């Protein structure tokens, strides 16, 4: 199968009218089908329950965007029973017949772009850009995916050949499997956590965040439509932890892959390796389980780029990234004339309702509110409050864009991811020091270097120990193909998204000798 | 760096004068150094203890074929800090610096050949082909791996380009581990599972099987005459489950990597899912836990040559091999003369001390004989006992080959890894049963088919559920890059060793973004 090379879908910026224009119709067309009902999928169809999760708009938390169907032990069990025997035969798919039915998926979604980036806004409060970014990145993953899934084809492996045999390795996929999605990307983290695996041969029963129920709908209305035989894909929104539990702990759930945070994924991870009664195999986990992540500017770096960059990470999408700058470690030379220039553009950055596309949306709920006041309250006796540090005024969850300076490095706000935006400043003494202190936390995802010093820039290259370094830029939105998203320590397994690598995880190997 | 592509070590057939000579002068060698002290090996150094282990010839048990030190948890704590230090600067090498290093270690060991078959002639008691094939398959780690290490060399990771930027992902290792050796492969598989890891800039913490402590010595002199830094490969022989129950659950050992029966397997995954007080990272655990293995014959086989890879599979290294035929599926048309065919020739066999090249020696130790012995109990409960099934004159530990007939599918003898000279022959009317009989188990390492039939044996190639399936041959003998060796369901977690996938386990990927 030839398509073009891959290339990531472009993000929008709406800056032209015509942009503009499409978004506002989006918008408007999404607000106009608030309440809509939204049910389960499993085994090729949609399946309705009696108890139903409603979904709210966390810029005005009265209005409901949505419900949906509420799934318990009986659909979960039902979708894993429908899994299985979709493997049987999905399994046995040519390579190139299930990369063409991710290509026709993402051409749909690609069709429904808008809509999808609307839905973004009103549901989990993405900004116009955030919300595209994210739409954008979900193209990315079934685009990136249907090709990286070719280069497994049968059969794959090299090996040394042997007189008077035939010497046959390949791939097989693994099985029925479930995916844990996250609710900050609920249509790019949850689209290529349940596409890489079904590309090359697996079916899964995909959780979707809660907060992010609508949209996780949205996509299998997509995959229905593509046309994914009954049972390769299954839907399965519920609340807390009963759906999550019964299937990563279950006998014939084969692999479990988790986007969230540590506490999730440090249970999930000791959960697998458990063996369940009558469990016939050792379960793969792969978890990716957030960061603390630290922009380093040295006093040589340019001080409005580094400052601008900073605002950015650590800002865009209200600090709710596991990819977000939550620490800002600035050598001698680099504080004041860094800490001025972030405090100046900081505190222009607008809050308001997610729809009228403020520099800052809400927060996602009222829970996480709740978790990022409370972090603040613990920043003001570990630090000093330089900037916000308060709930603004609305029902929305709104929260001023919060600096901390003069943080130790083993303070709560300095070791402990708060996902809201909340910035701590470590002044350091050198360079050395910079890393030290950017290196001594439990997690190790992003990070990134202000510097024009070839030295420390290729320093950090070999000892700045994260999955994901960028120099001079953004510690953010990291593209599919081009940087190999995930981390080291406890950010997770290290399962490199957007890299041809991810689809390793999700196939077994088989060796096939003939003597003739 | 440039060397000669890849060939396995030819093994020796003894078929000359020269070999038979060469093989005689070696075994006295040995012998008469059977009153040598072998001490742990820690930071480059050799490290003597109070307490001592012994090694007994399981041909003469009586016999004592050396002695070593014992390890227990502060000798650990010393060869985990000692492995840590050297990790530091090990990592940093180039990758051809250590493929030399490894290249260097390989030639050593073949310039030791017919000692090291002579040890474990001595020491485990396999014959002189069985020997020289463990021998062999250790070589071909070390030249194999040293060549597969360099595909992962800086910067290795395929990347979409960006504007203005460059995107560099690379490979780095993880860190220290634990490598946890069987006694039946105490060459090879403890030579692989070291060497693998380190190759790539891991460094490792040995710990052999009490039965093999001796030849595993004999490695480590090879392992520091070649020059490895202090640090990087460390041997720790000790009693019990005392050493590799403290580092398995350290929270400073980053890997796994394990070898053995599925019982100790089963607990090493389930600790390694677990996160240690003070643990910053999720362990990667890595394990190959034995087979039910079984060949199928159909009634358009060669009957003879069935009968003959049959009784090879069945009986090489009596049976003491996780790819061991000890399952044998016959159809209606291929039972009579098949199984007629496999006893007159396995009652042909010789049983002796190993030194005289039997077909069989004796099995490893007095426990193994228990166990064994207990089996067979069973098995005459269970089927027909029609050949063997007892123990053979002389202190040393000989069993009989065994076969076992008219053994149910689901009867204890056809589910259970026995690891000793007993094969128990499986009735089927057609190769659609003999196919489900052959899957039914818990277990997925090896299998065989013999049939001419070729839509069978195509049939096999899909749905014979085994990592490692051989047509119209013997199932044991994998040879490294030949047949990539790992299994599926409780034959472990598919880590295919002597494969280019095998490296790709102890290494984790960086990303780094510069834009300019
Ligand atoms: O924010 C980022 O860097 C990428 C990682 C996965 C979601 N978007
Ligand atoms: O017997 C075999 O099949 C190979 C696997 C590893 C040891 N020798
Ligand atoms: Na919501
Ligand atoms: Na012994």
């Amino acid at each position: 199968m030839t398509v073009e090379p891959f290339r990531n879908e472009p993000i929008e910026t709406f800056q032209t009218e015509e942009a503009r224009r499409a978004m506002r119709e989006a918008l408007r067309r999404v607000r106009e089908e608030f309440g809509r009902h939204y049910p389960l999928y499993i085994g090729g169809e949609w399946v309705d329950t009696k108890e139903r999760m409603v979904s709210l708009n966390p810029s005005a938390p009265s209005e409901v965007v949505g419900t949906t169907a509420k799934a318990g032990k009986a659909e979960a069990e039902a979708a894993l029973e429908a899994a299985w025997k979709a493997f049987k035969t999905w399994k046995d798919w040519p390579q190139e017949d299930r990369s063409r039915l991710l290509l026709k998926a993402a051409a749909l979604m690609r069709r429904r772009k808008r809509e999808l980036e609307a839905t973004l806004v009103y549901e989990v409060g993405k900004n116009w850009v955030e919300a595209s970014a994210d739409v954008a990145e979900a193209i990315d993953f079934i685009e990136y995916y249907a090709r990286a899934a070719l280069r497994y084809r049968y059969p794959a492996v090299e090996v040394v050949p042997y007189p008077g045999e035939d010497n046959e390795s390949f791939y097989v996929p693994l099985g029925a499997g479930v995916v844990i999605a996250p609710w900050n990307f609920p249509v790019a983290i949850f689209t290529g956590m349940i596409v890489g695996p079904v590309a090359v041969g697996n079916t899964v029963i995909a959780k979707p965040a809660e907060d992010a129920v609508v949209v996780g709908a949205k996509v299998f209305e997509i995959f229905h439509e593509a046309g994914f035989p009954p049972g390769v894909v299954n839907f399965l929104p519920g609340v807390g932890e009963e759906v999550g539990a019964y299937l990563v702990e279950h006998p014939r759930i084969r692999f479990i892959n988790f986007t969230g945070s540590l506490e999730v994924g440090l249970k999930i991870y000791e959960a697998a390796g458990r063996l369940a009664p009558g469990q016939t195999w050792f379960k793969r986990a792969y978890v990716e389980t957030g960061g603390k992540d630290a922009i380093i500017v040295d006093e040589t770096a340019d001080f409005d780029l580094a400052a601008e960059g900073v605002v950015v990470s650590a800002y865009g999408f209200q600090g709710q990234k596991c990819s977000a700058a939550s620490r800002l470690i600035l050598t001698q030379g680099a504080y004041e004339p860094v800490l001025e220039r972030v405090l100046k553009r900081a505190e222009r950055l607008s809050v308001g309702p997610a729809e009228e596309n403020p520099d800052l949306g809400p927060v996602v709920s009222a829970e996480q509110e709740r978790k990022v006041l409370s972090y603040i309250e613990i920043g003001k006796n570990e630090g000093q409050l330089v900037l916000g540090g308060k709930r603004l005024e609305g029902e929305g969850y709104f929260i001023a864009p919060t600096v901390f300076t003069e943080v130790p490095p083993k303070a709560r706000i300095a070791q402990e991811e708060i996902f809201g935006p909340v910035l701590s400043v470590i002044r350091v003494k050198d360079f050395a020091e910079a890393l030290e202190v950017a290196n001594d936390t439990p997690y190790g995802l992003t990070g990134g270097v202000y510097s024009r010093k070839r030295e420390h820039l290729e320093w950090a290259r070999r000892e700045f120990h994260v999955g994901n370094l960028y120099f001079n830029r953004k510690i953010t939105g990291a593209l599919v193909g081009v940087q190999p998203f995930g981390g080291f320590k406890l950010s997770g397994t290290n399962a490199k998204t957007g890299a041809l690598d991810y689809l390793r995880l999700f196939l077994e190997m088989k060796a096939v000798a003939e003597r003739f």
